[PDB]
């Protein structure tokens, strides 16, 4: 079965408005979502309707941009670098399930192009 999602919110940590962190939901994450192979990351694997059995046996910190979009609306993130750490652990996750010349990882692969591209032109830390 699937374990429940990631949190996406923390009552027990202070939260802050940052220009990084802002432009990592309005410039990066809202690129990468609109993305035409966006779809397989925009929640978390459904290995019951997927029929995957083993995918949570392998992968353990499981990620994915619907995660990582609510937890940015939450305020979730205080350190831009955390969310930076999420994005690289789902694109970790698709490259240790997977095999080279997946439809899956193909896709992973022009996303991860991407977020480079848009971290790139990230604000500097205040
Ligand atoms: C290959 C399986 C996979 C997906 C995935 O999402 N594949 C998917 C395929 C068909 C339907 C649905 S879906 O029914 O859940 N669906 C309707 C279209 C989404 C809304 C999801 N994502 C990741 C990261 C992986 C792996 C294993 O790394």
């Amino acid at each position: 079965m699937n374990p429940p999602p990631p949190e996406t919110s923390n009552p027990n940590k202070p939260k802050r408005q940052t220009n990084q962190l802002q432009y990592l939901l309005r410039v990066v994450l809202k690129t990468l979502w609109k993305h035409q192979f966006a779809w397989p990351f925009q929640q978390p694997v459904d290995a019951v309707k997927l029929n995957l059995p083993d995918y949570y046996k392998i992968i353990k910190t499981p990620m994915d941009m619907g995660t990582i979009k609510k937890r940015l609306e939450n305020n979730y993130y205080w350190n831009a670098q955390e969310c930076i750490q999420d994005f690289n652990t789902m694109f970790t996750n698709c490259y240790i399930y997977n095999k080279p010349g997946d439809d899956i990882v193909l896709m992973a692969e022009a996303l991860e192009k991407l977020f480079l591209q848009k971290i790139n032109e990230l604000p500097t830390e205040e």
